[PDB]
């Protein structure tokens, strides 16, 4: 619980570095930048204390708010790290086929079988989500002109269904971890 949290000790203001951050469907500031600092500064810009943050974090105060000392600012997942689309649409499932790149596994969920697990023709394949518009067209990255498709690396977990509206900042997967 600790490990995965940050719970401020002292009064401060939240000063985030490198960060790229967005809301999400579910109402939370998730960060999506992988190299973030945070420190809790006072008015003058002097460090109390500082943290580094994952991405996939979600913070409940951003950069620039004040914090009371005791509060818990932010909280990411102990045991997986996320997979996040950084662009809002619907998702796609592609190359995702139960038995060859993928399994269910049970809550269900869609499990992604590594290159050894999968049949002949699978091992070929890549599973992923690409995100696109109401229409049907593909949605872009920001920054870049390359396509939103998030392939999903063996392990990964994924809980959403094909089609579904989605936004960004949204949990695409989850990669278990220690
Ligand atoms: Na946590
Ligand atoms: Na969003």
């Amino acid at each position: 619980a600790a490990e995965s949290s940050i719970q401020v000790k002292n009064k401060g203001s939240i000063k985030l570095s490198n960060v790229k951050s967005v809301v999400n469907s579910s109402g939370k500031l998730v960060i999506t930048s992988r190299n973030t600092e945070l420190k809790l500064i006072d008015e003058f810009g002097r460090t109390k204390e500082s943290y580094k943050v994952p991405y996939g974090a979600v913070l409940a105060k951003g950069d620039g708010e004040q914090v009371a000392g005791g509060e818990t600012v932010a909280n990411w997942d102990p045991h997986t790290m996320p997979v996040i689309t950084e662009v809002s649409g619907f998702v796609r499932f592609t190359d995702m086929i139960d038995g060859q790149t993928i399994t269910r596994q049970t809550l269900s969920s869609l499990v992604v079988l590594d290159s050894a697990e999968r049949t002949a023709g699978g091992k070929d394949l890549r599973p992923a989500l690409k995100i696109v518009d109401a229409q049907g067209n593909d949605v872009l990255i920001p920054g870049t002109d390359m396509p939103a498709q998030y392939f999903l690396p063996g392990k990964a977990i994924v809980q959403l269904e094909d089609g579904v509206q989605i936004s960004s900042g949204d949990t695409l997967a989850r990669i278990p971890q220690e």
